[PDB]
């Protein structure tokens, strides 16, 4: 028994990491196949950052401006190419070590592993939840933009996220694979602010059957709630809407501890009201949102990867 | 900046994580070089569990008899040997993907990174703390026996954990990677219980540095104390003593934010006093203590 923020082992994705360096700018870039993905504001300079024209500065660069580390060789590029906010730097050399892998955009309350990197070398990795916001609570130093974020199914690695910036106040954006930007953010450093951060009802949920799976329970009542009235409560403190499509999925749950949905949801309901008073669940005194159901099924399950 | 509970990269450790039978049981073994490490009770049989003999048990198996499975490949045991409660299985082959590695044992209130592992394959990682009592606070199910925990310095990898069992309170127990169990547990069924857990109050001092150093003031107040006073008022809250040993360690974070260790030790006490008033600390609504000083100062720099 037990319950922890797990992360996916990160074996796979270590492997792929690199250094790249492009003048006086060094991060990290992702070495897949034959190709090595990383932010394009690595061909910026510190004063190029403010009103980049990318497709400017990119016309004047070579292959032989940018410099990619393997460990301790040097990778030859031979051709270079920017798809949105990501540049692609093709190498001479396929990654012998590249894992069976997709390119997945996620959608906010979904999560993933974050393997932080500097320099080309793995450092830590964690768990974290794309915000509703679009944003991520991660832990990022200068030098990490090009850490990755990931998940894994079967024996299949699906990348999902790159780091690019941190916003004022100290949460962080970047893009998927294909450089797609998470939120309205674009990578320039011009002033940008995230929006109201809700909470991610349907992973409160998934975490309170955790709660209940390893024996707390003080907050389970007799009373049930409808839908409706749920949400009315919900967005008042700033909670996600509780969708059907969220009930079904916490079905497994339900069935397998003997909680409705709607019963949880009224004893959420009333830890919103009246609080935790003084008590905690599996270890916090907040309500944790960054497990999802899956997440939980997954842990209480002992599924390997 | 931000500041979350990180564990080491898991790499170095998956490639060395292997399956162990010996009749009906399946557990984790640690390969390196050509030896595989597992928790002796691979060999206990379902009515051996209460007061086993292991080395009675032990005598009496063969090579053949253990199942050493990498991947889809059977390893050959061409040896056996037991080291307190590990037991440590000969094969033919060294590992390939062996790292740098040593075994330390590691004193409460440190920190490590957990592999969970079933039929040899992981499942996940996280980041644990060696709590006063000698327990764990782990997430682990059954098949879960082997899984090792560690640290990551340069590329050298220190192993300090394997998990063995699981308490009632549905805390866990486990060695060294010399078979010593941390805490006075014993491999046995037996009726046994930890000791009350205190909190680790070195590790949430560094973790009031961090909030600083993060930018968040707002449990400071101008108030100092004497290491004694501190530590007659904290023991009331279940905290551990604070020794002279614990204010050196702090002294790096002291000097990088400009505040003494014993004004930290101040707000800590209006803290336990007050309790948090709706507000949170690097996201947590409780004094977080499963980081150390070195944790802080590796995360935040
Ligand atoms: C690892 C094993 C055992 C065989 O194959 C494996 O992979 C487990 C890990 C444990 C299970 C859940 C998470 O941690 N180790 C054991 O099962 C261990 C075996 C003993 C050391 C021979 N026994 C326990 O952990 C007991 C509790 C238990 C047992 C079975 C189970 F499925 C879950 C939990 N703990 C114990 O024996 O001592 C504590 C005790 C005993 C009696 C009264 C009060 C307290
Ligand atoms: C070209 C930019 C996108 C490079 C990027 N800029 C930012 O992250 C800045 C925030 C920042 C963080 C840490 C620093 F040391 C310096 C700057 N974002 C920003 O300016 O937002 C707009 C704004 C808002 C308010 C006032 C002014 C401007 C960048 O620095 N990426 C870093 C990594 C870099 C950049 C290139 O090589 C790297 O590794 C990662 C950072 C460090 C911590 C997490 O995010």
């Amino acid at each position: 028994s037990g319950f922890r923020k797990m992360a996916f082992p990160s074996g796979k994705v270590e492997g792929c990491m690199v250094q790249v360096t492009c003048g006086t700018t060094t991060l990290n870039g992702l070495w897949l196949d034959d190709v090595v993905y990383c932010p394009r504001h690595v061909i910026c300079t510190s004063e190029d950052m403010l009103n980049p024209n990318y497709e400017d500065l990119l016309i004047r660069k070579s292959n032989h401006n940018f410099l990619v580390q393997a460990g301790n060789v040097q990778l030859r590029v031979i051709g270079h190419s920017m798809q949105n906010c990501v540049l692609k730097l093709k190498v001479d050399t396929a990654n012998p070590k590249t894992p069976k892998y997709k390119f997945v955009r996620i959608q906010p309350g979904q999560t993933f592993s974050v393997l932080a990197c500097y320099n080309g070398s793995p450092s830590g990795v964690y768990q974290c939840a794309m915000r509703p916001n679009f944003t991520i609570k991660g832990s990022f130093l200068n030098g990490s933009c090009g850490s990755v974020g990931f998940n894994i199914d079967y024996d299949c690695v699906s990348f999902c996220y790159m780091h690019h910036m941190e916003l004022p106040t100290g949460v962080h954006a970047g893009t998927d694979l294909e450089g797609n930007f998470y939120g309205p953010f674009v990578d320039r450093q011009t002033a940008q602010a995230a929006g109201t951060d809700t909470t991610i009802t349907v992973n409160v949920l998934a975490w309170l059957y955790a709660a209940v799976i390893n024996g707390d329970r003080w907050f389970l009542n007799r009373f049930t709630t409808t839908l409706n009235d749920f949400n009315l409560v919900a967005m008042k403190y700033n909670y996600e809407p509780l969708t059907q499509d969220h009930v079904d999925i916490l079905g497994p749950l339900s069935a397998q501890t003997g909680i409705a949905v709607l019963d949880m949801c009224a004893s959420l309901k009333e830890l919103l009201q009246n609080g935790m008073n003084g008590r905690t669940i599996l270890g916090s005194a907040l309500l944790e949102d960054e497990f999802t159901p899956f997440d939980v099924v997954r842990q209480c399950s002992g599924v390997t990867f």
